[PDB]
């Protein structure tokens, strides 16, 4: 759909159902909250090579495969969508364990359908999973890898160890991906509170402070639990009926308040175990 590419199959529905053309997604990456040296390296190693190409070969050849490892709700997929915005990259959205219930014609056309289109990201999430018959899979991707080495494959796992020496060998270059700190947390507390009803009795300070151990899908989390706390402060039986009624009214006028991230806050916890983000940060040494 560039100029000419159709190959007879079923398969084209869920491909292009995870395909973004750099048109479709007008991504940037200051939608993103810190991640700095991130962003920095993926900038480097994707965006610059395909703008002056004649400095980044030989010697300065551009890394082909690419395995980002942190907690869950890092925003792994975000800087893989945003790097690939920033960089005219059409996008490709694969989960490993979607695949195993959707599987082999697909990675094929993947591949092939994202080499067709120029330079294009192909963003795997949860590769740990991969290392039943679902060797149709988690080996025709080294096939096809092994072969499109253009295409960048940009890799996300949440457990970066139980990553097998056989997929360790194929992503040579492995990103820590941390947590928000105290500064980015406030940041995403106020971008996720953005077009909210809220009183200004909230103080964002507070809240990025006692969210020590959170992550961004945490601090979203904790804020769409806060914005719904206003509808469990409300008398349930004026709520009833189909009908609409003055009380369902009254609902929309009503403020976010420090209670409501109160209660939010003694509802969400960190799902960000202790030692699980020591565990990638070692990873990606050793
Ligand atoms: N640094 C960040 N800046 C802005 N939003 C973030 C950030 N980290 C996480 N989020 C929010 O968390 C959600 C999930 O992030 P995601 O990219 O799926 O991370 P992961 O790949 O680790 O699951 C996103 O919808 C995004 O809005």
């Amino acid at each position: 759909s560039f100029d000419a590419s159709a190959y007879d199959a079923y398969i084209v529905q869920a491909v292009r159902g995870t395909m973004a053309t750099n048109t479709e997604n007008t991504m940037s990456l200051d939608d993103i909250i810190g991640m700095h040296d991130v962003k920095q390296v993926l900038h480097e190693a994707v965006t610059l090579p395909l703008l002056v190409p004649e400095f980044f070969q030989g010697l300065r050849s551009p890394w082909k495969a690419m395995v980002l490892a942190g907690p869950p709700g890092t925003g792994k997929t975000l800087i893989a969508r945003a790097i690939a915005s920033e960089s005219s990259s059409t996008f490709f959205t694969v989960s490993s364990t979607d695949l195993s219930s959707k599987s082999e014609k697909i990675v094929r056309l993947l591949f092939e359908l994202a080499r067709f289109y120029a330079p294009s990201i192909i963003f795997i999430d949860e590769i740990d999973t991969l290392g039943e018959a679902s060797r149709r899979v988690k080996s025709e991707f080294l096939v096809q890898m092994d072969g499109s080495q253009r295409v960048f494959v940009l890799a996300a796992t949440n457990i970066p160890w139980e990553l097998d020496e056989a997929l360790r060998r194929r992503f040579e270059k492995r990103i820590f991906i941390p947590l928000p700190d105290i500064d980015a947390r406030k940041k995403l507390i106020e971008k996720s509170m953005e077009g909210t009803p809220k009183s200004d009795e909230i103080n964002y300070d507070d809240l990025a402070a006692r969210t020590e151990g959170f992550s961004g899908a945490d601090v979203v989390s904790l804020c769409r639990t806060a914005a719904i706390n206003v509808l469990r402060r409300y008398d349930t039986k004026s709520l009833r009926g189909g009908e609409l009624t003055a009380a369902m009214e009254s609902l929309k006028a009503e403020l976010v308040r420090n209670i409501d991230f109160e209660a939010a806050l003694q509802a969400v916890s960190p799902s960000a175990g202790p030692d699980t983000m020591l565990k990638c940060k070692e990873w990606c040494d050793s």
